């Protein structure tokens, strides 16, 4: 708990010491990289994780409209560019829609967000719709797990040859593509947080921001692991059938 | 589950809404083991703490449908619900109740007031609403207040059982559920007639029935937050240090 203001250097390795509490270090997470998952599990997460991803562009938007200052923008539409894709077949949503398919999905079970659990798409939307209220430089620096992004992505290039054979070869892509847009987005991110996060007021709230990200991300995997692991899924004492909403209501009707 | 082709009745829609009580929260399993007998004190804290979060968030809820609601009429009806959490006078209303059942099971009014306690999974559940009110129209809003119809029957579950399982919770923390009795059922008056008056087609029943859907929910991942975190010693961040190390603050509404 920070009284005296921290400096740019100081303040950056209180941000990254929050790296602790990344999601790497979740049961769930920990159990894919060494094996122990099963099909059913591999396949939920990465249907889950595509509602998160089919979010980041939305939520970069909705900083974009918070910012007045042109420059800003000028570097945080490539992110849209990155996940949207530029034409038709490139996206990194479609290198996940690729990455659905390599682990024997369609396109059509990702696509219709039909298994994207209530516990995911709450801990996801709350980050949307804290980058629609927040000012935007709140909102952009919650970006800022990215720093420990490029560590896991990493982890599941190593891993998931082995102790997973049947995972089609072109799904690793996305995980790939990201090991260098996840480090140029946090060279801003860092920029601006460094810049930004100028007193001891603002350095603490900005901790309180990133534990808010970490919540989200570890929430995501705690309503995986209650309906894939612990056979736990919503109203299982009532049916097994997938009973939950599954359509993004104030978006679409 | 089902789907409506041909435009319900009033009548006939109001049913279809109450047949989504089969997916109410009195059956996830946490309040199954509260209402057993089976769930410790740490439990039963943990979820009066939590809970106090949703208590909290009520009558921002219904002021962000106040807020989106252009006709006085409705207002001055909807308004009550913020009179009967606020209260009027001092240490009257629905929020200080629950204070009131925090200390019948053993903690402070601070325990509850500092929000320290409660995980971001209910966090998240909770805002959920919050945000849907906020943005939807008021109508839409209005009527995802109608899990509101299997209330009463979970408030008398737990005035059945709780005192016979758990006789160091003091009475007077009874209050709060023995109130809503009633107050749930002024409220699904109006919450009726507004359904019944503004799904007068199909999509609109399907979308409603789709938003109670998500209300249901809602409920039902709060209280998987708190299984994993109070039944499954399984909290936020169990594998690196068993201190709590969740955000604790509304960070859009505060600093
Ligand atoms: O796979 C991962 O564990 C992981 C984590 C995160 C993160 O830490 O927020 C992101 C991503 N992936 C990712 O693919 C991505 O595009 C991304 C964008 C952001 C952001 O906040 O703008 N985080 C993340
Ligand atoms: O203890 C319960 O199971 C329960 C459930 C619900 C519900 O169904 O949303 C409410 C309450 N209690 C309650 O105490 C309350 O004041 C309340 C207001 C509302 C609403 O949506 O506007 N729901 C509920």
């Amino acid at each position: 708990l920070i009284t005296d203001t921290l400096s740019p250097q100081a303040f950056e390795e209180a941000l990254r010491a929050k790296g602790d509490f990344y999601h790497i270090h979740h049961p769930y997470h920990i159990a894919m990289h060494n094996g122990d998952a099963t099909r059913k599990q591999i396949q939920g997460w990465v249907a889950n994780r595509f509602y998160y991803q089919t979010t980041i562009p939305l939520k970069d938007a909705a900083i974009m409209a918070n910012c007045p200052d042109a420059q800003t923008r000028r570097k945080w539409v490539q992110r849209i560019l990155d996940h949207d894709g530029s034409h038709g077949e490139d996206g990194g949503i479609e290198a996940w829609l690729r990455l659905g398919e390599a682990v024997g999905l369609s396109r059509d079970d990702l696509l219709s967000e039909r298994h994207v659990l209530p516990g995911v798409r709450f801990a996801v939307d709350a980050y949307l719709n804290f980058a629609r209220r927040a000012c935007w430089q709140e909102a952009a620096c919650s970006s800022l797990t990215e720093l420990f992004a490029p560590q896991i992505h990493q982890s599941r290039l190593d891993s998931w040859p082995q102790h997973y054979p049947w995972i089609k070869e072109e799904g690793y892509f996305y995980f790939r593509s990201r090991l260098s847009q996840a480090n140029r987005d946090v060279e801003h991110g860092l920029a601006l947080a460094k810049a930004y996060c100028d007193s001891a007021e603002k350095q603490n709230r900005m901790l309180e921001i990133l534990q808010f990200k970490l919540d989200i991300l570890w929430s995501m995997l705690d309503a995986m692991t209650m309906a894939y692991a612990l056979q736990r899924p919503p109203y299982h004492t009532v049916t097994d059938k997938a009973a939950w909403h599954t359509t993004r209501l104030v978006l679409e009707h």
